[PDB]
């Protein structure tokens, strides 16, 4: 077996159900093939391969997919794009993401890093070859990574350049923390419940691994200092509704009598700034009754403050400036190569 580094157009595979009206199933039924019924993972013995999650074309490929999934799936009452206004019908839709497998065509193969504490760049000594990645849910989110996979041993810090403060940091947790978001039966006010004990325990460990990477300086968390609501708030879609939740209680440092349930104030917003970059979208008011979603916090997006090089401290705020890193945090151990 011999291969070289290569980019190629991938196809997608799903367990999408053709009878479903849910938009991710609708999309993957007409835009993906069925899941590999006999997927074979092939260990490459005493091969060491280099990987680079920040320089990986599958990320931009998955990105183009999720954009076209959202363009076909969501129907706003009004789109505000490039100085024109298009207004269509905005019926409520069924929204619940499903895992998407990414697969190489003929003559290419996907390599998978399996070293447990791989950080995303550098050599991997435990390499396998696969035909499709594992099922990845396209969870659109800010501040927290939701419903993703877990690191298998220690918590991992991922960055293209930790000494560059403009590069987003991906925190891969080894322990999921549940975040239970409810809009009960003003109709836009909602709330997310988190186990404070669980979260403060994990974040303590996040601080200790960050301190391992910032030469034992004191690690401080802070809320985002300004921006649009999509930045200052943890946003996500629960059943077609766009939730905006204040996380200031999560990135508090004293709790690093607060060991019970954190209750995060949330609001369902009709008008949003589109993460596609294309502008302002307006949706209809939320459905009647209780809107609940229980998700797994599996990672944190952090950007570190600048100008503290002569300081005792490093101060980190939640979030990043590109949906692509959400995809990166599940595609980090994957690499396409051309078979030579
Ligand atoms: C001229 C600029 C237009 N710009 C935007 O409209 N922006 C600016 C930035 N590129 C990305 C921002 C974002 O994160 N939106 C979002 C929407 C829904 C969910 Cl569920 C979510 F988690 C996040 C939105
Ligand atoms: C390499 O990874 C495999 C698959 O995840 C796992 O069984 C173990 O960590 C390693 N095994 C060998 C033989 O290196
Ligand atoms: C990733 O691992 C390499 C060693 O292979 C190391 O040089 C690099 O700094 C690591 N990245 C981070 C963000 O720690
Ligand atoms: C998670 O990682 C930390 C170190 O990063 C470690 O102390 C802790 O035991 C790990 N937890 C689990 C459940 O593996
Ligand atoms: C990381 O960022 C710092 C400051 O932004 C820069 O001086 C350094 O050259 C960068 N390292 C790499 C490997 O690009
Ligand atoms: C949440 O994480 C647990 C393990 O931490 C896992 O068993 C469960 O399936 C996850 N839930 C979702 C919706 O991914
Ligand atoms: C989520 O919260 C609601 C109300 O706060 C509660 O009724 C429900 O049982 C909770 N679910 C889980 C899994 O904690
Ligand atoms: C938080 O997790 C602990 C274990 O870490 C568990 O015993 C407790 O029930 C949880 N508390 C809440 C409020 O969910
Ligand atoms: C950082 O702190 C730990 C404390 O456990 C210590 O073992 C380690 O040697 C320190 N490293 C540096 C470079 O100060
Ligand atoms: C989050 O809540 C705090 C008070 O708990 C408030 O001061 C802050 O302005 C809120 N964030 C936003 C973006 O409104
Ligand atoms: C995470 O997965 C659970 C179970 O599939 C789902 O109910 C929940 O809505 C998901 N969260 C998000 C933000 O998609």
């Amino acid at each position: 077996p011999v291969w070289k580094d290569a980019d190629t157009t991938l196809f997608c595979a799903s367990d999408a159900k053709a009878y479903e009206t849910e938009v991710h199933n609708v999309w993957a039924t007409h835009a993906c093939v069925p899941t590999d019924p006999n997927p074979q993972e092939i260990h490459l013995e005493n091969v060491t391969e280099n990987f680079n999650m920040w320089k990986n074309n599958m990320v931009e490929q998955m990105h183009e997919d999720i954009i076209s999934l959202w363009d076909q799936s969501l129907q706003p009452c009004v789109k505000l794009t490039g100085g024109s206004v298009i207004k269509q019908a905005c019926p409520k839709i069924s929204f619940d993401p499903i895992p998407i497998h990414y697969c190489t065509p003929a003559g290419y193969v996907i390599l998978k890093c399996n070293d447990k504490n791989f950080n995303g760049t550098g050599p991997c000594k435990n390499v396998s070859s696969v035909q499709c990645t594992h099922g990845i849910k396209p969870v659109v989110s800010t501040q927290l990574l939701l419903n993703g996979s877990l690191a298998e041993e220690e918590i991992i810090i991922r960055s293209e350049n930790l000494t560059n403060n403009a590069k987003t940091i991906i925190v891969h947790l080894n322990k999921s923390v549940e975040i239970n978001c409810t809009r009960p039966s003003d109709i836009r006010k909602a709330y997310c419940e988190i186990n404070g004990t669980k979260w403060n325990k994990v974040l303590k460990q996040v601080t200790e691994k960050l301190k391992e990477h910032f030469n034992n300086k004191t690690i401080i968390f802070q809320p985002p200092s300004g921006g649009d609501l999509e930045i200052t708030m943890h946003t996500f879609n629960c059943r077609g509704e766009f939730f905006y939740c204040n996380t200031t209680q999560l990135f508090n440092n004293t709790c690093i009598g607060c060991n019970g349930t954190i209750t995060l104030p949330c609001k369902i917003k009709q008008i949003i700034n589109m993460w596609q970059g294309t502008g302002q979208a307006m949706y209809a008011p939320p459905i009647d009754g209780k809107i609940n979603c229980v998700s797994n916090i599996t990672g944190i997006l952090l950007t570190r403050d600048g100008g503290a090089n002569n300081t005792s401290n490093e101060t980190f705020r939640p979030g990043g400036g590109d949906m692509r890193d959400n995809w990166r945090s599940e595609l980090y151990k994957y690499k396409v190569v051309q078979i030579e």
